[PDB]
């Protein structure tokens, strides 16, 4: 008999574990791998892909978890269909980050989107989940999209009066996509209605750098509001999304009829949900110094 | 030794280790020291200290509360059903031997007596000497502390409170425990007045989806009104919580004063107007779950 | 660009681990992983090879340390080369267990061996050690080596008076020690891993009984095992007559034309030497 | 409280993870209890209980002693000068804070002077208080402990100490100990483990070496300490861990031994041939 002849289907044990620590590493969280997919290096940094066997597919940069395959629809329906719903006719789309595809498979599920780039910094991401992330790089092959391996705030800065809508996924480091210049050239970049989100992170571990991406950004668009999400797999569970615009109000502007005719699946947002998100508890608005 | 003794430092070397439900994934902590371990004839104890999060105090291995955090769930708990009754006076708490739900429900005026059933008198002895965060309200002159089995207890009264809330209680027993069952909804049912209000802790809809699931299911059997509600819990399995609200008529929305709460006059750190309303909007996977879709 | 191309060495960091609990599960080894080379399971157990930044390429066997390329060479040695050089003029060796072919390649060292079996149970193992253990699997090669997969307890009992060495790399009834003894000429000598008498003293304490009801002479020797429970190893030697020590001829040893990185003429003298504590378990003192 | 308290049972939630030079190996075990967790001006103390090992003793997340194998390491470290040496009298232990280290060395009745110089005082207080295995021979009459560094401490002597142990590096100081012994004084240093610490081992072999005419690496079985091959490294002005060892002392001996006998003692300075060739004896 062949070693593929003899070989049957791999049992979890408890020998095989992945810990993901959080800012400071004094908690973390601790997943069981039934087996890892792929491990590979780029200039950049470290991709890990692996199965565990209640999250299915978890793919994490750098030993920070990324995607799950059981809830990435929480996280990247979130950050995707809040601004895409605001905007009254979005047509081309700007996604900074996002190497794993997630928000681009959400904004595509649009039927105005003509043009949605995904900016990606490292290419052996885009290669990684195209072979090993299919859950959310679905969207690579669509025809509308269009993938660039680029610094996003060199990329973006290339622009001006563009897009209708700009989103700051979480995939890309820089040790520059969060300095008040990278935001204002967003601004320039988006068309004179434009709409923008960007996700902040949680309000717990990482409150310094939630303070401060709120306090850059605010500084820039008009418009400038935090939105809560579960995310439960994610650090604290309690993650932050900042969705901005020139204008366009994210409650008084939002027309529930839009999200309630959606032709497209829908597994965590709608459209109670997208008025409920922006309610903040007091520890929070005190962060942010709204009283 | 205390003359050479100096400020502790944390390393690391010492860990807590918390399983989730299916034991395939959890949650670890560093301990900078562990404060106080012990084993009643009920449960194991142990409270330690994080560089993070503070005191944390476990029971068979399952974190209960955190010193950092633990007033997102004891908010959520507990205001919500207190800010909707017309006049709540008589609150029975039953499990949260930590004390924070109520802490929480002593801070409304209308209370003039709230007792608190908790099975393990273990847990009691322990929240006063090292959770004194959330043990604050024990001595309060309108608060009654009782060591008994809630599901007996809440039996021997009939149209007595106006307010009703299940906190933690048998965590490791799940969705089969004594405190899950439509028996014990329909006594709780029965010891509160015409017009009284209910919650209940219904885990999180990730992990726990069953049980979740069954919770709100048996109380609905119960209670003309049932609403889930969520919250975040930042060191909870999942961070995404969920809590039942169950009446007799009172509606959480149709009859929420937002004015009882923007004149409180106590501390919130969670808990607004807002948030209240809020908290009732679930996601399309909870609503498919409990068939709202 | 494709994937080969944009990939550079993988760098460790602080997230990946293995860890193996010792017998009782209140004590136990940890491992970073850089990566995990293969994952397989077969009808018998789960077979793990990765890659530890110190230890190189380690093999596990349903979570079970079994060889790591830093120090293999430790018990490998130590199981195959007390006997090998014991017996007068060793030709027909019978391996029972080791997989992963460490003992294997140890006695193929010695110039005298026409023919060694290796009887492995698990395809699979052999299969995986053959594509992913070079440094332990290189005698599978040898015109002298024959792999059969097989149950060990029954292969054994179909000869008699057949080999000059058995040598037991893994199996534990008094009538499988007596199989062996069968199957072993009249002057054939015998060794078999005896484990750690610390974690698992129970088992340690049983295999060196129930060997000694069965060969006339039968001793324990240790060794150093860098990442086996407790690092205390022990192997228990067993012959019909050949001494140890009485008939130990350290001139084969310092002639000896094949590398040796730990046993030698003192250490195999030295490690019959045993501990307070171990002769008591075994009842000697 | 005290009337509902329990016998505390373990589970599978409080862990002491132990890293080994390098940081990509190590050592776990279950605590079912702590006995206390301190920390001095130089490091932190942490007792704790295991099912397995009982008792176990760490500083800065480092293993010093468990409960159940310490005997291996005490006994080894401190037996094999003691017995090589026609009448130890007057003895210097360097570190070894516990006492396991003083206990095995007070089990000879030759001793009249046993002189333990511990750095930390946190230990010996913590010792003494739980640690009770190996701190039984603080209270002994012939006893003496002190509170110094003891690079510091062994150059106040000059021709005193018949056997000079370092329970705990440079050349200068193992001259002070040469000098501090008497013309026919015996050495021994644990030596670290020859796999995860190999640097610090043939260091410390080096320059002992450059002071003793006499230097002999001997090896010994410590089942928790990293790698559990364990060095000591024997020295002296004359006397030979072989040649001059008297196994009739070890018979008549009329103490405790549970690892220590004398074929053991031959047979620990028998090296495998990795260990002989880092020595450069290959």
């Amino acid at each position: 008999r062949t070693l593929k002849e003899l070989e049957r289907e791999l049992q979890p044990r408890q020998h095989l574990w992945y810990f993901e620590y959080y800012t400071g590493n004094n908690v973390g969280l601790f997943m069981k791998m039934n087996r890892v997919i792929y491990s590979g290096q780029s200039d950049i940094q470290r991709i890990d892909i692996f199965e565990n066997p209640d999250l299915g597919v978890v793919f994490a940069l750098d030993g920070i978890t990324m995607t799950t395959e059981k809830d990435e629809f929480m996280y990247h329906e979130m950050l995707a269909h809040v601004p895409m719903f605001l905007h009254p006719n979005p047509k081309k789309v700007l996604i900074i980050g996002g190497g794993d595809g997630g928000t681009l498979r959400e904004v595509l599920k649009h039927d105005s989107v003509e043009k949605a780039i995904l900016c990606e910094v490292d290419g052996l991401v885009i290669e990684a989940a195209r072979k090993y992330l299919k859950q959310t790089s679905c969207g690579f092959d669509d025809p509308r999209a269009e993938i660039v391996i680029a610094n996003g705030a060199e990329y973006v800065r290339k622009f001006k009066n563009e897009f209708d809508v700009i989103i700051i996924d979480s995939t890309d480091p820089t040790a520059h996509l969060f300095t008040e210049e990278f935001y204002q050239a967003c601004y320039d970049a988006l068309k004179e209605d434009g709409v923008f989100s960007a996700e902040t992170e949680d309000p717990f571990y990482d409150i310094g750098w939630f303070k401060l991406a709120y306090r850059r950004i605010s500084k820039v668009f008009p418009i400038t509001r935090v939105y809560l999400g579960f995310m439960t797999t994610y650090p604290s569970g309690m993650w932050s999304y900042t969705f901005a615009s020139k204008g366009i109000d994210p409650i008084k502007d939002f027309d529930p009829e839009k999200v309630r005719k959606f032709n497209k699946e829908l597994k965590y947002y709608n459209e109670e949900v997208h008025v409920a998100s922006f309610a903040l508890p007091n520890f929070v608005k005190k962060e942010l110094g709204l009283m």
